[PDB]
């Protein structure tokens, strides 16, 4: 019991969302679409409710009573991101610039600004456009990097006077293992055999490219932006990364280094490239001319390609060893040969929240913190992603459902883990909570609620602080 004057001075705490979660206006405003706006409504069986982001929390027309929101309870900043499909309605510099798009996010940033609170921002948070898809496979070609980086820099001019926090890419291992691996997330993209019973693709290469040329793009715009814009706008440029934490699953060494291995494919797979300049050794080894090589000059520039590291953290698995199949069911999701679960002997690593793969586990968030100092040499960190669910019940009356005394639990025990961390030497400058609003939550729909602020759907979105809100608000005070 834990409050902001707990945490060194300068310490940021703010709330975060993305565009397609929470925007709406899909079609509005000149907005093109992405590959979520197709995933969505082509494949409504692969969503658990069969919904999309059409209207989502109509941020779009909302956002200010969320800047709104967001003063109430004294936060310091706001993690949001931009709509490719909003600035570039067909990705490219070539298709057009959105007026209209630039005029939005403007708004959003001046309004943000005229009530204190500082904006940061992500450039890609999976809602890549669908023009490129059908192009040339989105991410796939080595194309994505360019049309990539003249995105970017759009939104450095016409942005980076106010805007001094730049994310790059959001979770590029949900991106690539979802997206393209297990096929359930968009462009629905995996071996025949694989949980998404996807038409394309291939789980065993196809998470690997799409990945590789993240990290590229990721590059190459860092470059562009300390090479042109760093100067006179002084601004910050990093990464948004998640991991959860690895509890071997036995104290044997063989369980020990799975969940070295664990870590190695879900998270190392960026920062070994980012702090060294090569993925780590066991995916080197172990996925062979599956996974692509950095030449000379890639592994040059990929490296030290930062200001900070963002880091979203969830929960923990246990890591368990696995023989290799061994053979033809080649899979990203297989590749670590580390098998996750979150129960052991039937007894669940945490309780569980609405989200199946949450278990509540705040201790691993500081191991992961401390992981992170000990291994990667304590880099400049955000927390840029925390936080839980409840599920989405309409039978609750509006006043039970504003009492999320699980989600006040969760944020208090994980706040003290990661004061604690923090007190033990972890370089961690800010905290991001997942997130301001109940929103869409990707193939879970509208079933499940994430916000700090109940959205109702069936009633013009309108927006409710929950008792969280509240709790944030004593927290952040002074
Ligand atoms: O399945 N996963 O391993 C996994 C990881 C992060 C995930 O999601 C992350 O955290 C939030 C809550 O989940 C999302 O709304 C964010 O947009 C995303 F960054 C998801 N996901 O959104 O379905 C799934
Ligand atoms: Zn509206």
């Amino acid at each position: 019991p834990v409050s902001r004057r707990s945490f060194p001075k300068g310490f940021i705490f703010g709330t975060a969302s993305s565009s397609y979660q929470y925007e709406g206006g899909a079609a509005e405003g000149g907005r093109g679409p992405s590959i979520w706006d197709t995933f969505t409504h082509q494949h409504p069986e692969k969503i658990a409710d069969r919904s999309n982001g059409d209207v989502a929390s109509d941020s779009y027309h909302l956002y200010k009573e969320d800047v709104r929101l967001m003063k109430d309870m004294g936060m310091d900043a706001y993690r949001f991101s931009i709509s490719w499909t909003r600035i570039l309605p067909n990705g490219s510099l070539r298709g057009g610039v959105n007026k209209e798009g630039i005029k939005y996010y403007n708004n959003l940033i001046n309004e943000l600004l005229s009530k204190g609170v500082q904006p940061f921002i992500t450039l890609f948070h999976w809602d890549s456009p669908q023009a490129l898809e059908d192009k040339y496979n989105g991410f796939l070609s080595p194309n994505i990097i360019n049309d990539f980086k003249d995105y970017a820099e759009i939104c450095f001019k016409e942005f980076g006077d106010r805007v001094k926090n730049w994310i790059t890419f959001n979770e590029p291992w949900t991106f690539c293992s979802n997206g393209y691996a297990t096929g359930l997330f968009a462009p629905g993209r995996c071996s025949p055999w694989e949980k998404g019973n996807c038409s394309v693709g291939d789980s065993g290469r196809e998470p690997y490219t799409a990945c590789h040329h993240q990290l590229l793009a990721h590059a190459e715009t860092v470059r562009l932006y300390k090479a042109k814009y760093q100067a006179l706008q002084k601004g910050k440029i990093g990464i948004t990364l998640v991991s959860h934490w690895f509890v071997p699953f036995s104290r044997s060494k063989s369980n020990n280094d799975a969940a070295k291995r664990a870590i190695d494919f879900m998270f190392g797979w960026f920062m070994d490239p980012l702090i060294r300049g090569d993925y780590p050794l066991s995916m080197r080894g172990l996925v062979g001319n599956r996974l692509p090589q950095f030449t000379k000059e890639q592994s040059k520039l990929v490296k030290g390609a930062f200001d900070f590291i963002g880091l979203n953290y969830y929960t923990a698995n246990y890591a368990d060893n696995l023989p290799p199949s061994n053979g033809l069911n080649n899979s990203y999701t297989t590749d670590s040969r580390a098998n996750l679960t979150g129960v052991r002997n039937g007894i669940p690593i945490g309780p569980q929240a609405a989200s199946p793969w949450l278990y509540v586990y705040p201790q691993g968030f500081r191991d992961l913190l401390l992981y992170v100092k000990e291994n990667y040499g304590n880099p400049t960190v955000y927390i840029t992603e925390n936080g839980v669910d409840e599920f989405n019940n309409k039978t609750l009356p509006l006043q039970e459902a504003l009492k999320d005394d699980a989600r006040i639990e969760y944020y208090h025990k994980h706040l003290l883990s990661l004061l604690s961390a923090i007190r033990d030497g972890a370089n961690v400058k800010g905290y991001f909570a997942w997130s301001l609003l109940d929103n869409f939550e990707w193939s879970n729909g509208y079933t499940v609620r994430f916000g700090i602020n109940f959205v109702d759907y069936n009633d013009g979105r309108k927006r409710y602080p929950k008792n969280s809100a509240h709790w944030f608000k004593k927290f952040l005070l002074k």
